[PDB]
């Protein structure tokens, strides 16, 4: 999902 991409920002 797109919300999962938000986790890519932190990483």
């Amino acid at each position: 999902q797109p919300s999962k991409d938000a986790f890519i920002g932190l990483m």
